[PDB]
């Protein structure tokens, strides 16, 4: 997990780089010097990233070998303009830059460590024995030779090549880098800099900046992983506008696909005598269990309210089971609205789900004002029993137990409580 | 670069794992056998994902070690039905599953590297001479006891106790996987068939997926690292309608967005006997004190002025002290308005608060025509004691404290009466 978070907070920080740096710098990831190599029109700059979220306080020897690698690349090209960075995140160490003095430069050229001894230590300082050259100089080396290098390197006084002094006064810089949250804060405060929103950059901007990043940090043919400011925001800018785009066509067709199919749905639901059934499957409705009171609620509100008008009873049924059925009756009596069931307990009745309900004009009262039951094989006999106008389906539910002949079937293919209001002509506009 | 692209190359078959899986398919990220751990009813299935780029051909040793991790488990779990899948990428190998036969097997359990030997061949081929038992479980082995053990299992012949027949033929299986741009191709078209558009993919769902399989990857928590199909759409889901929501708030400007929302309030509005209550705070609204009572008189001017058809009466409840609504009572009797606000003094009344106004039609007499309050505990009791129809919220007022199960609630945002009067159909234009 350490490495993975390290990979992160070094992808933060190219991340970061790229926003601050401006329109003309060219800025390498994965880059051949360092980590990150920012190039601009006279000076490159190049970053080495280090992670130590483990190390309660910076140590010399935990930057041995990025401190050993940059004096060998100086040495290597000192006529170049070249200025090297080590961003390293330590929990206790203040942010900002630390200065290297060059006593520690040379405490780091004397570590006993074989492996930077014979890749760095050996360049920066030659040995001045010719056994010494030949044996670094072997492609493998045995454990005697190791030590008889690690030896001459610990006893003998070699002379430094590499300007210690120029390159910390010009080519060197030691920054203590923020924590991987302040980091990638920094980096979406900056993206917020752009002219982006902040939840637009934490859904889509800053997942695809990373993914971007990752996908260059990998690729190997270093010329193309040059990256840029203007690039990414040209192409983060391309994505939301094609998506907005195309998000708007698409609600644009479904809505007149959905005014077509209402238009069609229109002249049978303004007869006030005429009996619906409902058939639905509660998985296609998003947030159904919220919101079937209500829609339940607003469909005897606008089909069966006039006493004297309206005097067929809607059927709702539902793909689910009878506990489910007491719970929405539950619901329902607590909100001052009559249904029934047909349920008694667990067992179905023939006799107390077919029956009319009693009307006193006067009152203004009708005994129920809907039937609501699930899809058991009894309560499609009632429904056989005593056949609809109107079959209203919603989900695409089995119906193969239905008698459907002379019966006017409509499917509804919804996926929300909204477009049900729309196309029953309960709403104006979506 | 090669351990960052065999990161993403395994989160990438995770992701087709996730999304290829059922509903009924637990899927652990990082799971405690291998890479992925797919868990069904009855058969668990374990994914080792490695990246072989760089390797022309494919060799038994680059598979050395999984193949002995995947054996010693079987071992400790054979009473499990687990399935054990290996998915390595070898470029010039051809995609499909590859037999590895016993023969092969045997050559992995006589390979002469230590580290092998020491942590899972010494386990699958127990020592028959107890000193080099004892030199296997010592925590620190000197180069002598490396050197006693590697010629001990190179010399001498073991018997195997792991069933290598039966491991191969049901709970083995090697496949050589595609490419990573092949896989993450395939990744992308699995997730068009979810419903969702390539670009839509390539902008939102393939990145924020990355991203949620790495940060589930890192958790040291095994339970927090099980996901499924279900979960992964609803969360994509949830980020692109969080997108929508955000985007689209910037091309209508502020009278367009009103004009939407008095179509949305129309219907509601337009019914002559519903109840209607609103939570209002001072604050959010210019000028209130001034204009808050012939607000109130064209409210009940427009709908509560027929003696017959206007059978409700509406509720105002403000964030204010009694003090204040003892000044506003005193403003209302002033300009002939009868309302009841349920305070005698300092003292509130349920029975005053929710008692049913008297009417004579003849003299055209209803006793009060609204229900003004504040904001305490016993007024929220006493709207909890009675639902309403429609809830009306201005300013953000908390409601934590109210029943808001079944009940229409519609936030307003506004900041004056002007806006409010033309959401509320009481004006035709700003």
């Amino acid at each position: 997990d350490h490495t993975i978070k390290g990979f992160l907070y070094q992808f933060n920080k190219t991340l970061n780089s790229i926003l601050s740096s401006t329109d003309q710098d060219e800025i390498q990831i994965e880059g051949i010097i360092e980590d990150i190599d920012i190039k601009n029109s006279n000076i490159t700059n190049a970053i080495q990233c280090k992670y130590h979220e483990s190390k309660v306080r910076h140590n010399l020897s935990d930057i041995y070998k990025p401190i050993l690698q940059m004096l060998l690349h100086f040495l290597e090209n000192d006529s170049l303009n070249i200025k090297y960075a080590l961003y390293a995140y330590f929990p206790n160490e203040q942010v900002g830059v630390k200065e290297v003095t060059k006593s520690q430069i040379e405490e780091i050229l004397s570590s006993s460590n074989f492996d930077y001894i014979s890749k760095y230590i050996s360049k920066i300082k030659p040995p001045k024995e010719q056994i010494i050259k030949e044996l670094l100089g072997k492609t493998s080396k045995t454990t005697e030779d190791k030590t008889r290098i690690k030896k001459y390197y610990e006893t003998s006084k070699l002379e430094t090549i590499v300007d210690i002094d120029k390159f910390l006064r010009d080519h060197f810089v030691f920054e203590i880098g923020l924590s991987y949250e302040e980091l990638m804060n920094e980096t979406k405060n900056l993206l917020m800099k752009e002219g982006f929103s902040l939840e637009d950059v934490k859904d889509l901007f800053y997942p695809n900046s990373i993914q971007y990043i990752a996908e260059l940090s990998i690729l190997p043919e270093a010329e193309k992983r040059i990256s840029s400011k203007n690039k990414l925001i040209d192409y983060l800018k391309g994505n939301k506008k094609t998506a907005m785009s195309r998000w708007t066509s698409e609600v644009l067709t479904r809505k007149q696909l959905l005014k077509v199919r209402k238009n069609q749905l229109v002249p049978s639901l303004n007869i006030n005598s005429r009996s619906r059934y409902f058939i639905i499957d509660p998985d296609t409705i998003d947030n159904f269990d919220d919101e079937f009171i209500l829609f339940v609620k607003d469909y005897l509100d606008k089909y069966n309210s006039k006493i004297k008008l309206h005097t067929e009873t809607p059927c709702f049924i539902l793909k689910t089971d009878v506990n489910n059925l007491s719970e929405y009756h539950k619901r329902f009596v607590s909100r001052n609205i009559q249904i029934i069931t047909g349920y008694i307990g667990d067992t179905f009745y023939f006799k107390e789900f077919n029956k009319e309900p009693k009307r006193i004009i006067k009152d203004n009262w009708v005994e129920f004002k809907a039937r609501i039951s699930c899809n058991s094989d009894e309560v499609i006999k009632c429904i056989n029993y005593k056949k609809c106008d109107d079959l209203y389906i919603v989900g695409g539910v089995d119906v193969s137990l239905l008698d459907t002949a002379d019966v006017n079937i409509e499917n509804l293919e919804i996926n929300n409580f909204r477009e049900l209001k729309y196309l029953l002509s309960m709403l104006k506009e979506i």
